[PDB]
């Protein structure tokens, strides 16, 4: 039994369900799972992970979208026919702030679109933009946790290397439109780069859907060093969570 | 005299303030500034009328930016120059959804870039987004004064006409690129049109400067003022 | 009682004009309508000072656009709406090339469409050319007076600073489109910057509207008064070939 | 030869700085045949170039081909002789219901709907004509007595779908440019022709003058009239001297 | 126990491969491998499946893309890396053509750019095109496995639904760029849609890594709404 | 005529659906010379056109002219009287510093350089050769040996500044295409022309098979500009899609 193409699941197994919790690691979802009550997994296919848990008593989807604005479009796509209708994103990222630290959370109020899903649901004028509520209950439950927090503009790129100006890679080059961009998104206040994001806030925004985004800094790409990642990413999930709990 | 081209400023006329609430008509001004404290005239050249006013003892300016980017990207950068680094809009607007009405108060999560101003600060991926902490004053500052509020997607248009879709015009006519853009908006969740926040929000957002916008709806595309007033000087006195 | 939403003006005010002076400046409206015959004070209205004046015993008007294309565009839609059919722009401008001198008058044949006010009425593609008529009475009209004349293209921004590649801002920052773009546009042999042409021409040329432009160089960043009513003169004697 | 294709010489021009550039290989002969001194220079590909004598003056007459790409080579190399000030007289289809066949266009400006332009300036530049080769132009058909109408043109890199012409092997047109002509239409654009973006684009933004006059051989909506326009731009020359 | 980051996968785990298949679906990859000499597992990290097998006695790569350019690029980056310089695509997909049937091979000379990754990799100028001796050896491949075979171009798109033009979605809404593109693309003789192909020929043929492309008929729009992979197995064979 | 620009009637071309279509109109004649019963069909503009026998099949060769634009009407016309398949053989500017002059290239796809393939299909499309062609080609070349390249080109509408060439009367180039020709390089395109975007595209995305090749007159990681094997490549390749 599938209600939709790719996840594996009917509106049954959502038990009422309206809000998931989107990560990109179909490892992440047990976890993330974890932090609330009666965690039961739905279904596994291709990059597609999902649980279902309750947190104050209500229902509760996590779904893995894999890496990148195409498998995430699917996820979010499939989940809304199911009847989800607000998404929070929890990713670990990089920082490209050198006053960002690792340890540090970021909650992202809107994307730089360097992804091509985005435009598939909306030209590149409109806003890849945060649900408000969802961008409040983010960063109000990183005070209840008690993170050093950032808000504000993240680059969200459809590559891993060459869109976040990486050169340590088989060919070494980088296109010219990604040319020095690193430092002109440094200029422009862009906290840091990650893969999912703009798709996500773009789909949503567009849709009448709530999405919100939260990362934690695991790394920092001006920085020379590279405490536990896991202990950066648990301070992010809590915090998902938490934030979760108001927008039920 | 002044310390920059347009404004007739100088940062002694500032009196150490840090946020302008930011109108494009001249003439409301000076009634926004009266809802604070010791409101004064600062300055009158073309479309950029600025007062000075204090709330809870910390000096605020008002300054009108005149209509579109352009003269917006002026007011906002020489503002900067003078030690601004908040700035809140406020307008009046058309709504273009159905269940929007006349006399709700609008607040701008991010902005449809349809300027030309906005892409000489940023190219077009990058987000015409409000801040945060402006974004929550506001929207607060409403509820606080239990407005009918609306959050979130604004399109921006360099044109009152064409880029609106409005067809009641000298050639009838509207170019290829917005004919039946209206309803796209509308179907994508955007709230309103109006004609300065896609260069306010992505001016500011990419150089480090706060900016908010609410707005009052006074007419649907498909007593106000004092209200979208009254919330974004509670707002400033939320953010300074 | 206004026929239109933001010029605060009727058909009857016009008394039958079907030519606009349009300077940038509301405070020049006054200056540029007084070297006609009856001048009156239409309205005023935000950045839209509007005078009506009389050339050769036929009505003319005197409007303001104030700064940037997106309000030029509502004063052009507006004018035309209550008969105008051609618009004569006014400016004092800059320069970008070394040979044009503080004193030199600037005719624009079309511009570089660095605005987002143009894209609403014609796609990039579509040139921001002038009227030849307007163009060709303004050049006319500079040689009649003496003037020293530069006719050619200029460069129409959205925005004062970085579009004119300023970096003596609150950022010190150009974006990459921008970056290196003034030594580019004076290669290509582009006389100036301003800030509505781009705007104005093309929304006239793509709607059956004439529209002509010229200015005074009061600066050149590469190297005022006299200049300013040199540029008058050729506005309203063009005025004179075009009604 | 100092340049690639013409397979011309500086000394071949004699001191020439204007050139008429017609499309047609065949039409540059008769150009030329309309001033003192026609010599032919050479025959390339499809540039063939003659120079001719007007008012005791060296000019060139030079085929360009069909469009933009071959313009610019001729354009180009021309100019790396010495040639300041190109007159382009060609052909056209109107798409205005005012204009008869027959006419004479004065292109202003163009609508950029070609690739070679942008080879020399952003789409954001115009692809305006010179003032005084206009001026030129416009003078030379009033003396000749001529309809002639002065705005804007839509150049083409196809004569087919950018026209949008549906009488084709596909019949199908591109969504770019599906609508388009009424679109053109609405917007006072007269014709179509495939070459002036690229020479007005080019010329406007290297320091170089360019004209640009056509007679009308179809409306979208016979042999005198190519005459006709030839006239004119002979004329323009002897103004622009 | 990584020399990249997102494989898990040591320069020493590929033995000298050279050569990798790359399907989409982390659990296609056991299965492909089966169909070798010697398949042993050797990480599974996200959705990045990687197997190691031989043929002819040559060491091969099976490794998962995970749907999408992104992920794609990972993937193929990552294998560079570790010294692979082929990749062969082997998929499934939605035919747009009504001549096509399902469970027909596809074999991919070139890709629409519908996707956001290859402009990573090469501006939209660029042709997402497949290597030669790639495309050559998937044909050939083709002829011995025996399979209704079509050659030509693959339109890939960065979503599911609305790039692929698909109404029986949450919103029912496809955005202007894709109203009627469907269409556009069966007149132009485009035979299917996928996801992967954009990203994967473009960064590929730019970089001097070489790239083949095969997939298997699932459905056919213009009604709804093994044969590939022993041809994938034999061309890679043809490659060594 | 049945066409506008050609001068040709569906009757002179004897039932060919195949044309060799070179770009320059005095090279037409030459193709034509190594087949049976070459005949002149006519000759406007940039168009000559000649009507020739391989293997006891007509085949048509007819220039082009230099560019996108006369080539998209020189493909559109002779598509309208038949023609179904087109192979280019053109003269090529190579960038890769171990391409020889002489050298043969076979194109796989090109780089849309040009602006009359987006009116046939927007850019996202790839500007890619018919396969069947494509390995005619190349077939062909190492039957009678030559020095062969085959993958991507640049299709340039201009010779000049599209191309990188510094050599000019104004000696700049546009910002668009200051760095192209290293960026191209660097991404293993082999050479420049000016004709095969176009082609390309207009063919692939209207049901007519195409075919590109080209013999290198310049190499361009040395000059600018310089101080029959493609020939016979492309009759050979003719006769394997007859
Ligand atoms: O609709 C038309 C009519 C005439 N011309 C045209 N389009 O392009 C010009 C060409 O060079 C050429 C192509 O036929 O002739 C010009
Ligand atoms: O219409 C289709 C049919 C199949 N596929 C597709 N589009 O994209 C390929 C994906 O990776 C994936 C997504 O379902 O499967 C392939
Ligand atoms: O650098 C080069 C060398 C040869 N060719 C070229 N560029 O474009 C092709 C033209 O049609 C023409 C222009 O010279 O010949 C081809
Ligand atoms: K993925
Ligand atoms: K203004
Ligand atoms: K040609």
């Amino acid at each position: 039994k599938s209600d939709v193409f790719h996840l594996g699941l009917t509106k049954n197994d959502l038990q009422g369900a309206q809000l998931a919790i989107v990560p990109g690691d179909p490892e992440r979802v047990e976890k993330i799972a974890a932090l609330m009550d009666k965690p039961v997994k739905l279904a596994s296919h291709r990059e597609f992970t999902s649980w279902r848990a309750e947190l104050d008593g209500k229902a509760v989807i996590v779904c893995s979208t894999g890496i990148g604005g195409p498998s995430t479009s699917i996820a979010v796509e499939e989940l809304a026919q199911l009847g989800i209708r607000t998404f929070l994103r929890i990713g670990t990222t990089g920082a490209i702030q050198p006053h960002i630290n690792v340890g540090d959370v970021l909650v992202t109020t809107a994307s730089v679109r360097l992804d091509g899903a985005s435009l598939h649901f909306a030209p590149m004028e409109f806003p890849a933009v945060a649900d408000f509520a969802c961008t409040t209950a983010l960063v109000e439950a990183a005070k209840s946790i008690g993170a050093t927090t950032h808000v504000g503009v993240t680059a969200s790129s459809d590559t891993f290397y060459p869109g976040q100006e990486r050169y340590d890679t088989y060919s070494g080059r980088v296109v010219r439109r990604f040319k020095g961009s690193m430092e002109e998104w440094q200029a422009m206040g862009v906290m840091n780069y990650e893969m999912e994001s703009a798709t996500l806030l773009t789909m949503c925004a567009s849709q009448g859907l709530r999405a919100g985004m939260v990362a934690g800094v695991i790394v920092n790409r001006t920085q020379q060093e590279i405490e536990t990642m896991k202990q950066t990413e648990s301070h992010a999930v809590k915090i998902v969570v938490e934030a979760a709990r108001r927008l039920l």
